[PDB]
């Protein structure tokens, strides 16, 4: 984006060359500087600026293309004033602090912001904590100056987000007195001392003065969003059996298949196939006839979610993802035979996109070159080649040795089995890998296809027994390593292929110590040999070798490691035996794979799978209304509620459950993205809706009650105290009283309260069918006042003569056109309207001021004109007229004396009879969309309101509990329980402790070291302190036990221990050569050892604990050269979570790629990592994944 | 003169203009200053 200095240099080169004189003698005044436009610079291309001057006028006006950007008055400084320099008096006059922001730590700040400035923009040397002093530096340059002065103002503010000037009251430039207070300092480098005052609202920094900024928040949507991926880690069995189980679809199709079967119906294609082979005849069936039929002929069999159940499902990717890691090399190259009818090649591709080195090399092989002829596109869209290979013809060259072959044989047909595997495997590489997608013959749907497909034996060979194709692999000499076999008889074979036994090395890798690094860097130094070295953890069930191995694979000579794991999740599970006379250990070496692990009898190794999209849900009696996606109406959905954690009991609390509630004209501006959640008065948090003004329900005690909410009106539950609350008289519905709080609220505090409307005045409401217009349409015609109401339509007519018949024909107007001006004036006499309640538009408003009469009123409850700073001519107050901006909003902020008044005047309207509800139009709380579509189309009279529970016949009820409902799941915490941040003075650990408060928290240890070291994070900790939150640093090493429980005791004196987030990283990268057991034991001292020590305290005497989380790396599992110690200690930390979930207690492991803020994967934004992190929580997984490919 | 002393109001402030220059030269007065709940007033003791 253009610079709004920049505007203001180029306006000042303009005139000095206009005058004649140079930009570095000509002192300069800005005046109402006003910006309608943010011009974006292209990457290509110039865009043109226009800069006029008007001397008479004093007026500049800069435009891009006709559409004005920049207007404001501009001259100049006659006489300069150097007083007009000197450092205004500071707001805090002794600070003292040594600590300061450098300029990495501010500039940090502003990125966390939104701000994203480079090194021609990054002058800001140093600041004060407060963010009301500092040192800028000079370049010669003056828009990186004055944006520089900006950046200071913006720091020091204590809103979060993007926050773009719009408008400033003054700006004065001395070139001179800016060559003067300039000063060099050690360095060639020149600075200036700034210094930002916000009671007087200055900003001065050398020889600039910045008078009145304004600063409007902008959207700060940034159209494609990063994308992480998100992965879950778990234990994937070698075998598994009746995969697909859970599913019904499959099931019930079955039932209708195999019921046809028996004695010789559905959209599915295989049951619609059955159908029409049952249908032509009962008995004697010709072969043909069923063998051919119209629907069929297209290869749909694989389309059949039977015949595709095994693929669809995870299993497909374990053993995608097992050929994948047990690879020489960083790329794959995987060979298809049948493809035209297996159709495989729509899915292998896009299960290995995730993998963001591994790069492959797909062919896809037929017999004929008609076959596979359709389709051509959606190969060309992957990288994928063609071929002409025959299954039973020995494979070509071309293709040569590839290390994963697929076949879904399921579909295609093989001409024969023994023939077909023998060319497989000679085309198949040294160490490589086939895999073969089969039906078991003598399964149900095995004898399906065999008493249909009887006409081609080519597909019938196909079809097997299992102990068939068993016998057969050894007849190949091919070795099974996996099997995935379905509940009906589909089964997905995986076998690779053997290689020239060789006499393994063998190495205990469970010392304590570490000392087996020395022995391991001694054994792999000898590149010369190629014997495999095969790495065993028997003795601990929380070892990391896992992540060791996965880091070495990287490292030279990374292809000779193997890694054998013994971790039993239960105690009472049998452990095995490992000796090298143990049927195990040989069976495992013969398998050849990298990852042996068992897990409570069942070898296996980890895996990844993408976690289920669908955001959880959970029952609950306290949710409110988010637009989760801002501006569209399509994304708002129930949330979980923070009320949970709140009491009905407290006086002052009084937390009452809403019945009704009802929308407003700012409930919608906030959903579309019009309005802005800054602009609500208030403090809020950065994550929370504010939809919702109003509501009625049952009070704790079961008594009806209206009220009037700030924000977070539309829930099930609110948090109010007794001033905002009435009581609903015995004639009214509650549906109707929620119609009442804001508009009649407003409109008593308008008029009588501001105006002080008395009897027999003349009134000018704007938009009667509106709901203030009726609430001041209903109070001025209780006192008696004549009143003109400006209606859009006709129908809004009618039903305002209808609703007040006082109303006379004359005495309405129309609204969308400025001709009421000429009604009033005319039917007044020329007099005019002694109060006028507007909520017009700029010119509407200025038709508005022309109808008030001597000793007027002028009320105003817009806030275009407002925001804008629209001008008004003063000449109007030349007759006595009173100009008031009503915000009822400022009640909520302070002033609850003043409330009370406008609460007993809404009280007494109920009384006698004025306050009369609104016509309503209730929708159901499931259709809150429907609702906020229908109020954003326009037609609605009267007020849109919710039924989030329906009323009671009965006048007092109880119980006033609200319903259980389904919402999305978000997570909260407690007041009064403590949370643990060990290591929460890092990077991510101030962050995860920002967002915990948001979260409300108070109360927090964050563990480190040294301590309070750096300006940045004494800045943050002063402000959770300001906030009310009980902040502590400890200085408790977690890797002594005796440390942990010291650590423990010390948040248990705040309140009960309510979670433990372990961040404490001590990192010595390098290569195993590199690498010593000291290195080990110091990497692995605060993760490892902390976490046994954390997890042993926590059971020990932690029992309220429900957050035990452990910050992992995507090194560990997915690997890094260089980091194997690193990669170990997140190893260990994965079995300890995965063990303390197994035994009922909370526990996660999160795998980031890379924090970007503060492996071929790009870094990740914090907001989006705390958003996973949220969704994490939520989730019931033991160990979780997130990462952005590049 | 005048501008100046608008930017000393508060919230729920009450701005009370005697002098006749500005309003009967129609100066312009932006309206941003009633975000702020404030109470303009043009007081001319001649009307009674
Ligand atoms: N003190 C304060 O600061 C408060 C401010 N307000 C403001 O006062 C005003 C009155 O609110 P209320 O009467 O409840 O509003 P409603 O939405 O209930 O009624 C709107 C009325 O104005 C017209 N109108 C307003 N917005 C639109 C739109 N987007 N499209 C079409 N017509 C529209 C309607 O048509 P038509 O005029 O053509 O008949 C109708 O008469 C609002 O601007 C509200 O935000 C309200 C309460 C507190
Ligand atoms: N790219 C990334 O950012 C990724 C990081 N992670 C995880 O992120 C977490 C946080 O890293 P981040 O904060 O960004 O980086 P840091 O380097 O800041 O993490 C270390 C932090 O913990 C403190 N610490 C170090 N040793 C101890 C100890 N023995 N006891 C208590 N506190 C200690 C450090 O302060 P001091 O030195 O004074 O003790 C420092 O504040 C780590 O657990 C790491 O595993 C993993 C995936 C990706």
């Amino acid at each position: 984006l253009f610079p709004a200095t920049g505007y203001l240099s180029i306006v000042w080169k303009t005139l000095a060359r206009a005058l004649g004189l140079g930009v570095e003698q000509l002192p300069v005044v800005f005046e109402d500087v006003v910006l309608h436009q943010a011009t974006i610079l292209p990457k290509t291309g110039t865009v043109s600026l226009e800069v006029r001057l008007l001397e008479a006028s004093r007026a500049f006006e800069v435009s891009e293309n006709g559409n004005l950007v920049v207007s404001g008055k501009v001259y100049q400084w006659d006489d300069p004033d150097p007083r007009l320099f000197d450092h205004p008096e500071s707001p805090t006059p002794n600070p003292t602090e040594p600590l300061f922001l450098a300029q990495a730590e501010v500039y940090k700040e502003l990125r966390l912001r939104g701000y994203d400035y480079g090194p021609h923009f990054q002058g800001i040397l140093e600041a004060s904590l407060e963010g009301d002093s500092g040192r800028l530096l000079w370049k010669d340059n003056w828009v990186s100056f004055m944006d520089t002065m900006l950046q200071m103002s913006i720091l020091g503010s204590a809103k979060h987000g993007l926050y773009l000037p719009t408008r400033v009251t003054a700006i004065h430039i001395d070139p001179a007195t800016h060559r003067q207070k300039l000063y060099t300092l050690q360095d060639k480098a020149q600075v200036a001392d700034v210094v930002v005052s916000r009671w007087l609202r200055v900003t001065v920094a050398g020889g600039v003065h910045i008078s009145g900024l304004h600063t409007e928040s902008a959207p700060r949507r940034q159209q494609e969003q990063q994308v992480p991926i998100l992965e879950k880690f778990c234990f994937t069995p070698h075998t598994e059996e009746g995969c697909l189980s859970e599913r019904a679809a499959l099931q019930e199709e079955l039932q209708l298949c195999k019921g046809l079967v028996q004695a010789l119906p559905s959209q599915q294609e295989l049951p619609r196939l059955l159908s029409a082979a049952c249908r032509l005849q009962l008995n004697g069936n010709l072969q043909l006839e069923l063998a051919q039929v119209l629907a069929q002929e297209r290869p749909k069999l694989p389309e059949d979610p039977l015949l595709s159940g095994l693929l669809d499902s995870p299993a497909l990717k374990a053993c995608l993802d097992t050929a994948v890691e047990n690879m020489p090399s960083l790329k794959m190259k995987v060979v298809e035979v049948l493809a035209g009818h297996g159709h495989l090649y729509s899915r292998i591709p896009g299960l290995l996109s995730p993998h963001p080195l591994l790069q492959l090399s797909y062919t896809a092989t037929d017999r004929h070159p008609q076959a596979l002829e359709a389709a051509q596109a959606e190969l060309q869209q992957h990288d994928v080649a063609q071929g002409q290979w025959d299954p039973a013809d020995p494979a070509p060259s071309a293709l040569g040795s590839a290390d994963l072959l697929v076949c879904n044989c399921a579909v295609a047909a093989l001409g024969d089995p023994a023939s077909a595997l023998s060319n497989m495997v000679a085309a198949l590489r040294e160490g490589g890998f086939l895999l073969l997608h089969t039906l078991l013959r003598g399964h149900p749907l095995g004898d399906i296809v065999a008493f249909l497909t009887s006409t081609e034996p080519q597909y019938g060979q196909g079809i097997l027994s299992q102990d068939a194709w068993e016998s057969l692999f050894s007849r190949v000499s091919l070795r099974l390593v996996g099997l995935k076999k379905s509940f009906y008889g589909s089964t997905l074979f995986l076998c690779r292929r053997p290689t020239p036994q060789d006499s393994p090395i063998f190495l205990p890798v469970d010392d304590t110590s570490f000392r087996w690094v020395e022995s391991l860097k001694g054994i792999l130094a000898d590149e010369d040999s190629s014997r495999p070295v095969w790495l065993k953890a028997i003795n601990c069930a929380t070892s990391g070798v896992v992540g060791l191995v996965n880091c070495l694979r990287r490292e030279p000579g990374g292809n000779r490691l193997r890694c054998v794991l013994l971790s039993n999740l239960s105690s009472t599970s049998h452990v095995p035996e490992v000796d090298p006379g143990s049927a195990e250990l040989q069976k495992v070496l013969q398998g050849d794979l990298v990852m042996n692990v068992y897990r409570d009898g069942a070898w296996g190794a980890f895996r990844h799978f993408l976690l289920e999209e669908d955001k959880p849900e959970e029952p609950t009696a306290h949710a409110f209304v988010s637009t989760l996606t801002r501006g569209d109406l399509s994304s708002i959905r129930w949330v979980c509620s923070s009320l949970r954690h709140a009491q009905p009991t407290c006086p002052g609390a009084q937390l009452c459950t809403v019945y009704y509630a009802s929308l407003n004209f700012r409930d919608i501006m906030l959903a579309t993205g019009k309005l802005s959640p800054d602009a609500i008065p208030g403090k809020w948090t950065s994550q929370d809706s504010l939809l919702g003004m109003e509501f009625s329900g049952r009070d704790a005690s079961g008594k009806r009650v209206m009220g009037l909410v700030p924000a977070k009106g539309l829930a099930t539950s609110v948090l109010l105290s007794p001033d905002f609350l009435w009581d609903v008289p015995s004639n009214w519905t509650l549906e109707e009283a929620a119609s009442v709080p804001v508009v009649y609220s407003t409109a008593y505090y308008a008029l009588v309260v501001r105006g002080r409307v008395r009897p027999g005045e003349t009134l000018l409401i704007h938009s009667g069918s509106g709901g203030v217009g009726q609430a001041a349409i209903a109070i001025a015609l209780s006192l008696g006042c004549r009143v003109f109401t400006t209606v859009g339509s006709a129908e809004k007519r009618a039903y305002l003569q209808a609703r007040f018949p006082q109303l006379d024909s004359t005495s309405f107007a129309n609204s969308r056109d400025t001709s009421f001006e000429q009604h009033v004036l005319w039917h007044t006499g020329g007099k005019g309207v002694d109060l006028v309640l507007n909520s017009l538009a700029e010119e509407k408003l200025q038709a508005s001021v022309r109808c008030l009469a001597t000793h007027g009123r002028f009320l105003e409850i817009g806030k275009f004109d407002l925001s804008q700073n629209h001008p008004l001519g003063m000449a109007i107050f030349l007759k006595n007229v009173t100009f008031h901006g009503v915000l009822l909003d400022a009640f909520f902020n302070e002033s609850s004396a003043d409330w009370r008044e406008v609460w007993a005047l809404v009280q007494a309207g109920i009384r006698d009879g004025v306050v009369r509800p609104l016509k309503c139009t209730v929708f159901h709380g499931a259709q809150v969309e429907d609702a906020f579509r229908y109020m954003a189309q326009g037609k609605h009279i009267g007020k849109v309101v919710v039924q989030v529970l329906a009323e009671e016949p009965e006048a007092v009820l109880k119980g006033a509990k609200p319903k259980l409902m389904s919402a999305i799941s978000k997570t909260f915490c407690p007041a009064h329980k403590s949370y643990i941040i060990a290591g929460g003075l890092g990077g991510f650990g101030l962050e995860l402790a920002q967002w915990l408060i948001q979260r409300g928290v108070q109360k927090l240890v964050l563990t480190s070291r040294s301590g309070i070291r750096t300006g940045y994070q004494a800045k943050q900790v002063r402000r959770w302190r300001r906030q009310g939150v009980q902040v502590q640093v400890s200085t408790s090493n977690i890797s002594s036990l005796e440390g942990a429980r010291g650590l423990i005791a010390e948040a248990a004196q705040l309140g009960p221990v309510g979670g433990v987030f372990n961040l404490a990283v001590v990192l010595r990268d390098g290569l195993l050569e590199n690498q010593t057991p000291e290195f080990f034991q110091d990497v692995c001292k605060p993760k490892y050892s902390g976490t046994l020590n954390l997890d042993r305290v926590t059971r020990e005497a932690c029992p309220e604990l429900d957050y035990f989380v452990v910050f992992s790396s995507v090194s560990c599992g997915r690997g890094n050269a260089g980091q194997s110690n690193y990669g170990f200690a997140n190893s260990a930390m994965e079995r300890i979570c995965e063990k303390r979930r197994h035994e009922g207690l909370p526990g996660l492991a999160v795998q980031w790629g890379a924090i970007g803020d503060v492996s071929g994967t790009l870094p990740q934004r914090m907001a989006s990592c705390l958003e996973v992190l949220d969704l994490f929580l939520n989730q019931p997984h033991m160990v979780l994944s997130s990462f952005v490919l590049a």
